[PDB]
């Protein structure tokens, strides 16, 4: 076991920076007094105490495996070794762990570099992503399987920076649909990304690209599929977060360029005044603009389809700006001040319709009938709310068209044997106020965290059981019971939103009540005692407390009928094409489920991922501030714990990577000891014996199939390829 001596160097607990580094300097029979460099004296017993390991190079270890002390203070200490000398990368096993830098490397992500990593092997270069792309490629070849690459981790710890390497590098092994691909990541970021409290530039819709291979290796096509874009930021930002990028890049374009728009200073539009942020240090939105329209280019978007695309949102700001005050008749809407009358026209003329048309729209909902047709009019809050859904749906229908004209460019199949898909999700996220929007999020991390889960934990230690093999288990932290508690088929928090979804003038209180006797007898359910709609989830990452109060409202998916007629009344091409026309010889629906809908895709996305081969990227975040340099152990600490990279050195030092059957393997290392007889095809004493033969050891022969160590396999194929070519 453990045995301190009366003066080392050991790691203790300390209620911040999580351990501390100490010195013991008195031993009782059980518990010891440490001194740390601090100067604080600590006193512990033993079993709480850690060796530190003195001899210890500031490179630290490629692998966390290979670490020579294993336990929770040298991996946080391996880690920050690494990261004060800009070594963000690091192994865990075959997992890549990734720390966010916080700052440019432009040496580290050079096309030169990835020149370095294109013939290398996991482990003879320094951990970086292009070495996991690579092994997706090599893998794909040698075994004639779809891949997957899945990157996880909590808001901005650098999954979309870590995916745009993903490409970069896979983009050069298959190499115009290079190009394209590459250049489709800052288009959807200029429309699908915008500043919150945990990145600057964080993604608000999920993605999944797909990049094909035909049987020779080239890149025969792609495809981007993307998942609930947030479209509710368009119309209430918080203070300190920001609107989506393509609004502030709009108003810093060239004056030249926006002179039709008439746009003023992003203060004044109310979709951005909420916030009061209207500037980044980190972003200069006068170049995302010009880089914006180049990426289009690249893309095969028109020019002139560019500024129908601008046209709209510009036309967006304009009408947040449009206010609404009671008119002279009883529930009556006007607009307030000459002001909005300018905007309401420069936004009917900027989407080439009628002006007192686009007024009401959002004055004077229609209600249908048979026997005629009559027109009720809104109250102020009831036009406010009609502005609002406006500005959503055209924004999503907006960012829908460009994934459908990415596609139209770069998707195409040139009858490819298999694919390997990158997939860049948002990271679980918590704020003070939690939305639906952010429990559909933090489902998706979930979800994604069980698949981790079964790949790594559950189907491995399953097979060591089943094969009667010598194994300790492994216990772990299952999530399982979470995604019970949300998507389940007989009652769960999506299916319950469905019912009062159905039943008309369900306030968000019996949603809350029917949560509460519901889910009462339930361990990952709780709810604040002095919030009678708010409810809490433990979730894996940590406990998130939402509000239901806009549940109904942003689950329920509809097209305001008053809304699709104005837009499909557009002289513009492009602005009514942006409404399928329906209602000819087509069916009518009351409304989807955002939240069945969702549910659906994201089990069609686990089903595609649990055919295809895994590789696992895990980013963390290191500091909250958003600046390099600064490593706190608490965050990381936590997003280790949360995200079993603990349990994952365990399984990976001690577990066995790879196993064959009997047959699969006198097959090919048969021939590698001529002189090690085999009774039969299947015949497990051969394996025993053929592996004396060559030398490994530690390995484990089981009840149908053998178990070898990480690299044992590796060596095993290359004495066979040298002894087979002489
Ligand atoms: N490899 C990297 N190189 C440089 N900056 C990085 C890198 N990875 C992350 N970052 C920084 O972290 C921020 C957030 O990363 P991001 O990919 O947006 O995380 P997430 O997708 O999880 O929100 C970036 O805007 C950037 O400043
Ligand atoms: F932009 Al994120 F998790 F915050 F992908
Ligand atoms: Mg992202
Ligand atoms: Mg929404």
């Amino acid at each position: 076991n453990f045995n301190p001596s009366v003066g080392s160097f050991v790691w203790v607990e300390d209620p911040d920076e999580a351990w501390i580094d100490g010195e013991v300097v008195q031993v009782n029979g059980d518990e010891i007094k440490v001194l740390c460099t601090s100067g604080k004296h600590v006193v512990t017993k033993i079993s709480n105490a850690y060796p530190k390991d003195v001899e210890a190079p500031a490179s630290g270890v490629d692998d966390m495996t290979r670490l020579a002390y294993l336990h929770e203070p040298g991996v946080l200490q391996n880690l920050h070794s690494r990261y004060d000398i800009n070594e963000i990368y690091t192994y865990t096993g075959s997992i890549l762990i990734a720390v966010n830098p916080f700052r440019r490397l432009p040496h580290l992500y050079s096309s030169h570099m990835m020149a370095q990593y294109k013939g290398a092997s996991l482990g003879e270069l320094s951990p970086h992503p292009f070495a996991v792309a690579d092994a997706a490629y090599r893998q794909m070849i040698n075994d004639g399987v779809s891949q997957s690459i899945l990157v996880s981790g909590e808001s901005g710890a650098g999954k979309t920076e870590s995916t745009k390497l993903l490409m970069r590098y896979l983009a050069y092994m298959g190499g115009s649909v290079e190009q394209k691909v590459l250049e489709s990541n800052p288009v959807l970021e200029a429309f699908g990304n915008a500043k919150t409290v945990r990145n600057n530039n964080s993604s608000r819709f999920g993605k999944f690209v797909e990049i094909q291979f035909d049987e020779k290796g080239r890149i025969s096509g792609a495809a981007i599929r993307t998942y609930l874009l947030e479209r509710s930021r368009v119309c209430q930002v918080s203070d300190p977060e920001r609107n989506y990028h393509c609004f502030y890049m709009l108003c810093a374009a060239p004056q030249e360029d926006v002179k039709k728009f008439k746009l003023e200073e992003p203060k004044k539009y109310h979709y951005l005044n909420q916030s009061k942020c209207l500037e980044l240090d980190s972003i200069n939105d006068a170049e995302e603009y010009h880089a914006t329209r180049r990426a289009m280019d690249v893309v095969g978007i028109s020019t002139e389809e560019q500024d129908a695309i601008f046209s709209v949102v510009a036309a967006i700001l304009h009408i947040g700006n449009i206010e609404f005050a009671k008119g002279e008749e009883i529930d009556s809407s006007i607009p307030k001040d000459d002001k909005s009358l300018f905007h309401l026209k420069t936004a009917a003329e900027l989407l080439s319709c009628d002006e007192k048309a686009l007024e009401d729209s959002l004055c004077k909902r229609i209600m249908v009938t048979r026997d005629e047709t009559i027109t009720k009019t809104l109250d102020p809050e009831a036009a406010t709310l009609s502005r609002d859904a406006l500005a959503k749906v055209m924004y999503s229908r907006l960012f829908d068209w460009l994934v459908d004209k990415i596609n139209s460019s770069i998707g195409q199949d040139h009858d490819s044997k298999y694919l390997i898909g990158v997939l860049d999700i948002y990271g679980f996220e918590s704020f003070k106020t939690n939305s639906f929007e952010q429990f559909c999020i933090n489902l998706t991390n979930e979800k994604l965290q069980q698949h981790f889960n079964q790949h790594v934990f559950k189907m491995e230690q399953e097979e060591y059981k089943k094969e009667e093999i010598n194994w300790s288990y492994i216990e772990f932290v299952d999530n399982q019971d979470i995604l019970d508690l949300i998507e389940k088929k007989p009652g769960g928090i999506i299916a319950l939103l469905d019912e009062a979804c159905m039943f008309p003038r369900s306030t968000h209180e019996t949603f809350a009540q029917k949560l509460y006797q519901t889910f009462k007898t339930h361990k990952r359910f709780t709810k604040p005692k002095l919030a009678r709609s708010d409810f809490t989830i433990c979730h894996y990452a940590g406990d998130v407390t939402y509000q239901t109060e806009l549940f109904l409202d942003k689950n329920k998916d509809y097209v305001i009928a008053e809304h699709q007629a104005l837009l499909n009344s557009s002289s513009c091409s492009f602005v009514a094409s942006l409404f399928p026309p329906m209602s000819d010889d087509s069916k009518q629906s009351k409304f989807s489920s955002i939240g069945t809908r969702f549910k659906q895709q994201l089990v069609s996305l686990l089903e595609i991922l649990n055919t295809t081969e895994p590789h696992y990227i895990r980013c963390i975040k290191p500091n909250n501030l958003l600046k390099p340099g600064i490593f706190e152990n608490e965050n990381i600490l936590q997003q280790l714990r949360c995200g079993g990279v603990m349990e994952a050195i365990r399984i990976s030092c001690a577990g066995y990577p790879t196993r064959k059957h009997f047959d699969e393997f006198l097959a090919r290392f048969g021939i590698l000891a001529p002189e090690v007889l085999v009774k039969n095809s299947d015949d497990p004493a051969a394996c025993k014996k053929l592996l004396d033969k060559v030398g490994l050891e530690g390995y484990q022969i089981g009840k149908t199939k053998v178990f070898l160590r990480a690299g044992q396999m590796a060596d095993l194929d290359t004495r066979r390829t040298e002894v087979l070519g002489r």
